[PDB]
């Protein structure tokens, strides 16, 4: 055990607090509890709950004071672009022991990796934008905009879009997004058409002043939501998804060279000798199957320029798109070697499992979740913090 940074857990444009959905976890799903297992192995781990359809801007917001404490500061500048409030939730911060000189290893599934990444962007080196506006405007500034943090040993992405997804590219993707939230849901055995007094699925839409009222069921409130500033604006998930949104993320989200990084690609799917599609497995999950597999195995465009490597998929992400940013990025990749590097993607390997297979929200006997996220957990209690050249 070379270092004892403890983990810390991000879920994608779906997830939950530990106290949300009955206690269906997130991380484990059907499988049991990811955060317990590790924590019971000796591995010091903590869950992280954001908003699932808020951009990565917003959600490494809500993550920075989730984790350090205090009341969300979404910069005054992206606040006054946007529409939406500069101040959002207060929170009494998971590891105060941040700011008085530790590290953490992110580890993220789906959407994650690219708050993960942003997150790590923002403490290294902060907002240019954020601090000018604040100079200009005489408004004061969060210090997650001043840059200098080094808070973030390591980001693991599992599964993640970091080229985006061509999923967003569906004629009736904006249905088939919530069908899937309402898929999610059903896998917690939580009715969508129920009008549950208690918030069980809460999308922390505090800065565009969206929550679900007395009476209103997740169906209804998905319809209004459809038609809310989370779900047509740039300051959104949506929008961080697609393919040129994932690109202009790429942009600027670089990778530091004071943090390891590690990438995990998943895949559910078979290639068809006459097409050169792709199609779902047997054991997919049944709603990535019969929905979302066979336009993501078969969808081409050549202006947007997607050719068939991005085919191959787990049902909701390319993974062509996995194994880091490539779309408009710099960041290196490289195949694992047997030794892990600091400022470059370790590409650790593609596995057979779909989107919500690898965090059990989906079952798969044949897939060990236990040991894939022990071993997972000793590789990063395996980082060295220094390192010094030999033969
Ligand atoms: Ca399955
Ligand atoms: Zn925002």
């Amino acid at each position: 055990r070379a270092n004892d940074a403890p983990i810390v857990l991000l879920h994608g444009f779906t997830g939950w607090g530990r106290e949300e959905m009955f206690g269906f976890k997130y991380w484990g799903g059907v499988r049991g509890d990811i955060e317990q297992w590790l924590n019971d192995n000796g591995y010091r781990t903590y869950t992280l709950a954001v908003g699932p359809l808020s951009s990565n801007w917003d959600r490494a917001c809500e993550a920075y004071a989730q984790l350090v404490g205090g009341t969300v500061d979404y910069g005054a500048a992206h606040a006054a672009k946007y529409g939406h409030a500069r101040f959002g939730r207060t929170y009494p911060g998971l590891l105060p022991e941040l700011k008085r000189g530790g590290r953490i290893h992110i580890i993220a599934h789906s959407q994650g990796g690219q708050t993960a990444r942003m997150l790590v962007s923002l403490l290294e080196n902060g907002s240019q934008e954020e601090r000018e506006y604040a100079k200009a405007h005489n408004v004061s500034l969060s210090p997650l905009f001043e840059g200098g943090h080094h808070f973030v040993l390591s980001v693991t992405t599992i599964a993640t879009p970091h080229d985006g997804t061509t999923l967003v590219n569906m004629v009736d993707f904006t249905d088939r997004f919530f069908d899937l939230q309402k898929a999610v849901l059903k896998a917690a055995a939580v009715a969508s058409n129920v009008p549950y007094t208690s918030q069980v699925y809460d999308f922390k839409l505090d800065q565009w002043g969206l929550r679900r009222q007395p009476g209103e069921s997740f169906d209804q409130y998905f319809e209004r939501l459809k038609r809310s500033p989370v779900w047509t604006s740039t300051d959104t998930a949506r929008y961080d998804l697609s393919v040129p949104g994932a690109e202009k993320l790429n942009q600027w989200v670089k990778a530091s060279p004071n943090t390891y990084y590690l990438s995990f690609t998943t895949e559910r799917t078979y290639r068809g000798a006459l097409t050169g599609n792709y199609y779902p497995e047997l054991g997919m999950n049944a709603f990535s199957a019969v929905v979302c597999a066979p336009f993501l195995g078969s969808y081409r465009n050549a202006t947007l320029g997607i050719d068939d490597r991005w085919l191959e998929n787990d049902g909701i992400v390319n993974a062509f798109s996995m194994n880091g940013p490539k779309r408009g990025s710099t960041d290196r990749i490289v195949p694992y070697d047997g030794t892990i590097k600091k400022g470059v993607w370790n590409d650790m390997g593609t596995y057979n499992v779909d989107h919500l297979e690898v965090i059990g929200v989906d079952p798969n006997p044949l897939f060990d979740i236990r040991a894939f996220y022990l071993r997972l957990a000793e590789q990063l209690a395996s980082l060295q913090p220094h390192h010094h050249h030999h033969h």
